[PDB]
C-alpha cells in the first residue's frame, strides 16, 4: 500500500500516506532513539520512503518527516538481510541526504532544514541503517561521500560544525572513545581541507572545538603516512590548537573541552611514538613557544588557562630527545622573557578567597628542556654537552633568570626559577660558564644600568642560589679569578651608601617616650558622593555586626542608571595602608559588590586608583592586601552594583596599616648591603683553605672596612652579628696595615674615607659586645702584626689619656675598649 | 645650635642632632600634611639640613629623615621672604634629591629609598619649599631637572611612575584639574622620551595608566607647535592609547581611570580646536581602526570595556571634516567586518541576571562617517558627492552589512546596521548604488556562494530594509531594469524548494488525537559521577523549595582537590531543549556555583559542552537560554566550586523545551520563501502605475504560480492571504496566458511543471476563502482573456462532470469551484 501510494515518485495523496505512515510506524514500534517521537519489495518501498524524503520542499511538513525517517529506518531494520545504505540511495541521493544536516543550501546557521527534530530524526536514521549493516558494504560510498562534503566546507557548501557531528555520529560504531577508529574513513584531502578551514574558521565556539578536537582525535585513528604524521607535519594544526588555547562566560573551557585536548594530544603522541616523535615533540614546543612569544595568549592572559595548563602538564612528560635546538631555545627564551614579564608586572593588590600553575609549569619545562644532552653537532638533543650551555652563553636569558629571581622572596614560580639556575649550575660545562652571569648580573644595577651608586637587586633566593653556586672550592677560586671578590665589596660599600636605613632609631624611640596590623577605619569618616546614600558611619565601627544580622548594617539603593556605588573614607592622618577589609552582608550575598576599585589619596584630595576593579561577586570576605604598602589619608572605595540585585550592602570596612610613629606603627637581602656581606663572609669563611687568597681580593677596596663596621653597628638586617665579627676578623688579620685601619676605624674614626661612601650616621668609638669581641681577638693574635696592633691599641689608650688630661673617640672611650685593652695586655 | 651641630656637612653628633631636631620640629608644629609624624642664616640652616638629607646612608635612619624633612619645610615657609627651593639646592642637590624619589639607583620597584614614609616626606617638602614660593623663581631649576628626569627613563635610571606622580604633585599648585597648566614646564623632547618609553613600557598597571593620563592632560596645557599637536601629530600617542584600550580583576578600569582618558581626549580636542581640528578627528579614527583590526581589541573582546565605550562616545560628538578618505573608508572596514563577525560569532547560550553597546557605538560611528561631504578630489571629508557613494561601491563593506542585517531579527546593533544602510541609500548618489548591492546579495547564497538551491538569508529587518529603498517609483523601475523581479520570483521558487514547512500538518493533528515551554526535569533521573554526592532527586522537583528555606535541598561538599561537580539529568526521552533554570541556595548565595559548565546529549551517551562555562557567582538564579533549541536526552551540568565555599547548594534545576508531539509540544521571512513573496507583492503593487511592468516581469519564470499557489495554501508564514491573493491574481491577469495557467494550477494539477521544483505536498483542486476570491475574479474581471478564462473553467467544470459520468482535481472538484463558477455565469 505504501509502496503504491509512493510509486509517483519512482499524483502523491500525502494526507493518504501520512495515515499509512503513521499506522506502519505504529505497528512497527509495536514490533529508543525514537522514544522522542511518542526482501526486495522491502528495498522497493524504503527506496521510494528516500525518494520521499528528497522530494519534500515547502509543500510538505516536518512532522511527516520524522515518521519517514523513523519508518524508514525501522523497515530497513527489520528484513532479515539488513537493507544497507548503498541499497536505499545512490551517490547524488546520499550527497542530497547528508546536504540537508550539513548544507549551507539548506542549513542556515541557527536555522536547520526541518528543524531540529527533522535534523535529529534523519541523524538517527542513517545512524539506525548504518548500525543494522555493521550484500555490498555502505561504506565505501560513505567514504566517497564525506571526502566530497569535506572538500565543500572551503568554497561555505557545508557548514563544518554539522558536518564534525555528523561524521562524528556516522563513523562511532554508539559512545565516544578516543581509542575508535571511524567507520567513515576520509582521505587526505579532507583532513588538509578541515585543517585549512579550521585555521582560518571565524566562528569557533566551544561546542565546534569539542566536535573539532574529538574529530581529529578519531581522524588520528584512521588508516589513511599515517593519519598522526599528516597532522603533526602540517603548519595548519598548529594555528588550529593555537586558536583553540588562546580563546558573562569563564575565560575556561571547563573539563569536557579540556579532557577533549588531552585525548586528542595523547593519541598523536601514541600514533607517533613507534615512528617519529621527535615531531611530536617538536610540535608541543613550537606551540608552546607560539603562546609564550610576546603579544602571544600566555603573555597577554588569554585563552582557556585550564587547558592551558592541561597542554603543558601534557608536555611536561613527553621526550625532548632529537629536537632540534633552535625550536628548544626559542621556547626556553619565549618562556624566560614570559615569566620575568609575569614577576615584574604583578598587579599591586592581592584579592583572594591559576596563571602561577602555567607560569610555574612553564618553568619546570624550562627544566627539562636545559637538561638534555647535545648531539654532536649541537644542533639536536641527542638519544656530554648540554642545552644548559646554550642556555648559560646567551646573556638575555640569563639576565631575565636572574633578575627575575632577585624579585623573589623568601613550590611556586620563584622556586621554578631556583630549580632552572640550580639545574643551569649543575650542567654547565664548566664552573666559569655558571659564574659569568652571576658575575654580569652582578657588575650592573637595575636593567643592566650603569652608574656610581647603581648596584644589582639581591634577595634571599638569589642570593642562596649563589651561595649553592660558590659552594665548592672550585666555584670559589674561580669567582675569585674573575674579580668578584672585588665586585662584591665594592657592590657593599656603594648600596650602603646608596639606601638609607629604615630600621627604628632614637627618634622612634624619642617618639615612643613622647606617647598585626591596625584598623584606622574607625577613626575615619566615610562620605558617599550620592547625596541620597544612608550614612556609612557604622562601616566604620571597630566591632562588625552579627553574621546572622538580618539586615546589611549599610545599604545603598542604586538608580536604574548608576553603575558605581562610592565611599570615601577620610582618615584624621596619613597612614601606611596596607590591607582593605569589606565585609558583605553575609546573609543577603547577592547584595555583595560585583567588583572594588581601590583608589587611595596619600593627600586625601587626589584619589588615584590602586589596580583595576577586583571581582569580589560570591566572597563572603573582600580582603584586598596592597602588595605595596602605601601612605594614604584617604581610600575611595567604588562599589559596583551587585551582579542580581538593585542595592548593595555592607556590614563592615577596615582600613588595615600602621602609623609612621606610636602604639599603631608596629626580605632584608632587598632592602640593604647586607646579601653583599653574606656573600663576603661566604668566600671568607666557606673553604677555609681559600680565606687567605678572599682576604687579600678584599683588603683593598676602599671603605670597606667602615662599611662591614657600620653594618656590624646596624641593627640586626639580615645578618647575624658574629658572621660579620668574622668577615671584619679575617679581613683586619690578613695584613698588618689593615689590622691597624681597622683599630682605627672601631676606636677612633669609623667614617668613610655625592656618589662617595660617607657613613656619618654613628659615632666614633661605641662599643659592644662585637666591637669588644674583635679588639680582642685583634689584640691576642699571633702574627707579624700583633706588636703593630698592640701598639695602635696603647696609641689609642694614652691619646685618649692625653685628651682627657686636657677627636670624639678619644674624647670619650669606651670603658669596654680601655678594659679590652688591659685583657689584652693580661694574655 | 642645629646650624652649628651640620656645619660638618658643609664629625656630626647624630643622637645630639635628633633631639635637637625633634624639638624644633615640636616647637615649629606648635607655632596638615605634617599630621601623619605626630633671612640668611635660616638659609643657612636650610642649606645644611639639605645636605644632611642628601648624606643619609645605611649609618642614618629613616624616622630622623622625616623630622628633617619636617623642619627644612617649616623654616623654609617661616621665614618672612620664603625660602625658594633654588636657594636651599643647586643643580645637582635638586637632581639626587628627586633620584631619591624616582632614581632606579635609589628605588627598586617595591622596594623605596627611605620607606613610604620618606618617600612621603621628601615629596611633602618639596611640595611645601614650592608653595611657600608659588628672590630668584626655582621654576627654571625645576624644568632643568625635570627634563634631565625625564632624559633619564629611556636608559632605565628612572621610574616612570614615580616620576609621574612627582611631577604631578609638584606642577600642580593642590587639587588635580585637567585644565590645570603645570608649573613645571617639560620641553620637547622630555615630551617625546615620555611617549616613546610609555610606547614599550611592559608595566603599566592601572595607577601607572592613571597617572599617565593625567600628566598627559597636564602636558597638552603646558606652553613648550602646542603641546598638544606635538602629542597627537606622534605615532607613539596612538601606541599608547592602543595599549591602555588593549588592557581575578573585572577586565574595566573604572570610572576614575575611564574619566582620566576621557578628559585626556577632551583636552586634546580643546588644545586643537581652534586650530587644526581635522588632525585630531584622524587620530581618533586611526586609533578606532587599530583598535576593531582583526585581532584588534574590538574583536578579541579584551581591554576595558568601559574606557572602549566612552572613547566611541566621545569619538561620536566630533567633528571629521577635512578627514582623509583612507582613514574614514579603514574605519568603516574594520568596523563592518567586526560587526559582522560579532552577529556571526554570537554565543550559543545566554545567561543574564556591554559589548553589544561598544559595537552599536561603532555602528553609530559608521552612520556619521558615512554621511560626511567628499572634497572635490574626493580624498577628504569637505568642509554634493558622500562617502557613502564609497560605501556602497565597495562590494565586501556592503556584503558584510547585508549578511549582518540578514542574521538580524525583529536601538540594538541589528537597528545600528539598518540605520547604517537606511543613510546610506538616502546618501547614495544614484537609487542604483544603493540597488546594486543589494540585487548582488540576492543573486547569491551563503557566504556568496552559488549552487542551484542556494539563495540568499532574508530577515525582516533586511525585508523592510530593501523595502524602504524600493518604495519610490524611480527605485522601483530601476530594480526592473536590473532584473529583480525575475530574481525574486527565481529565489521564491528556489528556496521553496529548498525547505520543508516547519508548520504542524495533520501528522501532529494525527498525534494530538492519539493524545511557554515546559519543565521536563521532574522526569528526568538524576546521577552524579561523584559517588559520594548527596541524592539531587529533589532538585527536579517541579515545586521549588521556599524561597527562605534555610538548608540547600541538595548540596556537595568539594574534597580540596576537586574543581567541578556533575550533575547529568537523563530525560525519560529526547526533548528540544530551550532554557536550563538553575536556583541555588538564596539564603547562602555563596554556596551559589561560580560557574556553570551545560552540556547537552541528543543520544544520552555523548555529551557535547554547549558553551563556555558561564559565570553564576552573585546570580539568585541562574537561566540559561539556549539561543538555538537543542535536542537533548541527557543535560550534564558541570558546576564550578564557589569563589569562597567549599560546598555548593542547589534549591531546583528545571530543564525547560518542548516535546515533538503531545501537549509539551507547544522569523518567518528567515526560515521560509515568503519574503521573496513579500518583495513581489511590494513591487506588484506598491506603485499600481508600474504593476504592469512588474508582472510582465515575473509571469515568465517557471513554476512562479504553482509556488506562490504552494504558499498561498500555506499555514501562514508571515504573510496574510489576501496579500498573496493579490500576487496571485495580478499576475494571473496580466496575460491570458497565465490566466488559463493559473486557473489550471487551482483546479486541475498544482505541482511543480533533485533540484527541480516539486510542489508535491497537496492535493489537487482544493479551495479556500482564497482560492475562491481569486478564480472568482478571473472570472469576473474583464479584459481580453475574460473569455478564454471563462472557457476553461467551464472546460473544468464538463471534464470535472465527464470523470464524474465514468486528475484529483478531475475526480473531486472542490463544491465551492463549481458555485464559484455557477456565480461567476450569474455575473
Amino acid at each position: 500500500l505504501l509502496d503504491n501510494l509512493l510509486s509517483p515518485l519512482q499524483v502523491l495523496d500525502i494526507p493518504m500516506i501520512s495515515w499509512v505512515v503513521m499506522l506502519v510506524s505504529r505497528l512497527l514500534d509495536y514490533v529508543n532513539q525514537w522514544s522522542f517521537i511518542n526482501h526486495e519489495r522491502c528495498i522497493s518501498v524504503v527506496q521510494k520512503l528516500v525518494l520521499f524524503l528528497l522530494s519534500m520542499d515547502f509543500t510538505c511538513h516536518a512532522d511527516l518527516l520524522l515518521f519517514v525517517c523513523k519508518v524508514l529506518a525501522r523497515i530497513a531494520n527489520a528484513t532479515r538481510p539488513t537493507i544497507h545504505l548503498c541499497e536505499i540511495v545512490n551517490e547524488p541521493q546520499l550527497e542530497r541526504l547528508l546536504l540537508l544536516l550539513v548544507g549551507t543550501d539548506f542549513n542556515r546557521g541557527d536555522i536547520s532544514w526541518g528543524g531540529a527534530w527533522a535534523q535529529y530524526s534523519l541523524t538517527c536514521m542513517l545512524q539506525d541503517i548504518l548500525a543494522g549493516e555493521l550484500q555490498l558494504s555502505s561504506v565505501p560510498m560513505l567514504n566517497v561521500c564525506f571526502n566530497k562534503l569535506f572538500s565543500m566546507l572551503q568554497v561555505h557548501h557545508v557548514q563544518l560544525e554539522s558536518l564534525l557531528q555528523l561524521w562524528l555520529t556516522l563513523s562511532l560504531n554508539f559512545l565516544y572513545n578516543a581509542n575508535r577508529i571511524p567507520v567513515i574513513s576520509l582521505n587526505q584531502a579532507s583532513i588538509t581541507s578541515f585543517l585549512t578551514v579550521l585555521a582560518w574558521y571565524p566562528n569557533t565556539l566551544l561546542r565546534t572545538w569539542c566536535l573539532v578536537l574529538h574529530s581529529l582525535t578519531l581522524m588520528t585513528n584512521m588508516q589513511l603516512e599515517s593519519t598522526a604524521h599528516l597532522l603533526v607535519s602540517d603548519p595548519n594544526l598548529i594555528h588550529v590548537l593555537v586558536k583553540f588555547l588562546s580563546g558573562q562566560h569563564s575565560p575556561q573551557v571547563g573539563p569536557t573541552a579540556t579532557q577533549a585536548m588531552q585525548e586528542f594530544l595523547t593519541r598523536l603522541q601514541v600514533h607517533l611514538s613507534s615512528t617519529c616523535p621527535q615531531i611530536f615533540s617538536e610540535f608541543l614546543l613550537k606551540l608552546i613557544h607560539i603562546l609564550s612569544t610576546e603579544r602571544g595568549a600566555f603573555q597577554t592572559g588569554q585563552g582557556p588557562l585550564d587547558a592551558q595548563v592541561k597542554l603543558l602538564e601534557f608536555t611536561l612528560e613527553q621526550n625532548f630527545e632529537v629536537v632540534s635546538v633552535s625550536t628548544i631555545s626559542a621556547v626556553i627564551e619565549s618562556v624566560t622573557f614570559l615569566v620575568h614579564h609575569y614577576i615584574t608586572c604583578s598587579d599591586k593588590v592581592m584579592s583572594r578567597s591559576t596563571r602561577d600553575q602555567l607560569m610555574f609549569d612553564l618553568l619546570k619545562l624550562v627544566n627539562i628542556l636545559v637538561q638534555l644532552p647535545l648531539s654532536g653537532n649541537r644542533e639536536y638533543s641527542a638519544r656530554p654537552a648540554y642545552v644548559a650551555d646554550l642556555v648559560l652563553a646567551n646573556q638575555q636569558i640569563m639576565s631575565q633568570i636572574l633578575s627575575a629571581l632577585g624579585l623573589c622572596n623568601s613550590i611556586s614560580v620563584g622556586d621554578g626559577l631556583f630549580t632552572i639556575l640550580t639545574t643551569l649550575s649543575k650542567k654547565a660545562s664548566t664552573v666559569h660558564m655558571m659564574l659569568q652571569p652571576i658575575l654580569t648580573y652582578m657588575a650592573c644595577g637595575y636593567m643592566g644600568r650603569q652608574g656610581s651608586l647603581a648596584t644589582c637587586q639581591l634577595s634571599e633566593p638569589l642570593l642562596w642560589f649563589i651561595l649553592r653556586v660558590l659552594d665548592t672550592s672550585d666555584a670559589l677560586k674561580a669567582f675569585h679569578d674573575m674579580g668578584g671578590v672585588q665586585l662584591i665589596c665594592n657592590n657593599m660599600v656603594t648600596s650602603t651608601r646608596a639606601i638609607v636605613n629604615t630600621a627604628r632609631s632614637m627618634v622612634s624611640t624619642i617618639m615612643k617616650f613622647l606617647d598585626g596590623i591596625h584598623n584606622f577605619a574607625p577613626l575615619g569618616t566615610i562620605t558617599s558622593s550620592s547625596p541620597t546614600a544612608q550614612p556609612a558611619e557604622v562601616l566604620l565601627q571597630a566591632t562588625p555586626p552579627h553574621r546572622r544580622a538580618r539586615s546589611a548594617a549599610w545599604s545603598y539603593i542604586f538608580l536604574p542608571e548608576e553603575a558605581w556605588c562610592d565611599l570615601t573614607i577620610h582618615l584624621p592622618a596619613a597612614v601606611l595602608l596596607k590591607e582593605i577589609h569589606i565585609q558583605p552582608h553575609l546573609a543577603s550575598l547577592a547584595t555583595c559588590p560585583s567588583s572594588v576599585s581601590v583608589e587611595v589619596s596619600a593627600d586625601g584630595v587626589n584619589m588615584l586608583p590602586l589596580s583595576t576593579p577586583v571581582v569580589t561577586s560570591g566572597l563572603t570576605y573582600i580582603k584586598i592586601q596592597l602588595v605595596k604598602a602605601e601612605v594614604a589619608s584617604a581610600v575611595c572605595l567604588r562599589l559596583h552594583r551587585p551582579r542580581d540585585a538593585s542595592t548593595l550592602g555592607l556590614s563592615q570596612i577596615k582600613l588595615l596599616g600602621l602609623t609612621a610613629f606610636g602604639t599603631t606603627s608596629s626580605d632584608q637581602v632587598s632592602k640593604t648591603s647586607i646579601g653583599w656581606l653574606r656573600l663576603l663572609h661566604h668566600c671568607l669563611t666557606h673553604i677555609s683553605d681559600l680565606e687567605g687568597m678572599m682576604a687579600s681580593a678584599a683588603a683593598p677596596t676602599a671603605n670597606l672596612l667602615q662599611t662591614c663596621a657600620a653594618l656590624l653597628m646596624s641593627p640586626y638586617c639580615g645578618m647575624h652579628s658574629p658572621n660579620i665579627e668574622v668577615v671584619l676578623v679575617k679581613i683586619g688579620l690578613q695584613s698588618t696595615r689593615i689590622g691597624l685601619k681597622l683599630i682605627d676605624i672601631l676606636l677612633r674614626n669609623c667614617a668613610a674615607s655625592l656618589n662617595s661612601p660617607l657613613l656619618f650616621g654613628r659615632l666614633n668609638g661605641l662599643s659592644s659586645d662585637s666591637t669588644i669581641d674583635i679588639l680582642y681577638q685583634l689584640g691576642t693574635t699571633q702574627d707579624p702584626g700583633t706588636k703593630d696592633r698592640i701598639q695602635a691599641l696603647l696609641k689609642w689608650v694614652s691619646d685618649s689619656a692625653r685628651v682627657a688630661a686636657m677627636e670624639y673617640g678619644l674624647l670619650m672611650p669606651s670603658p669596654s675598649h680601655l678594659h679590652c685593652v688591659a685583657a689584652i695586655l693580661w694574655h
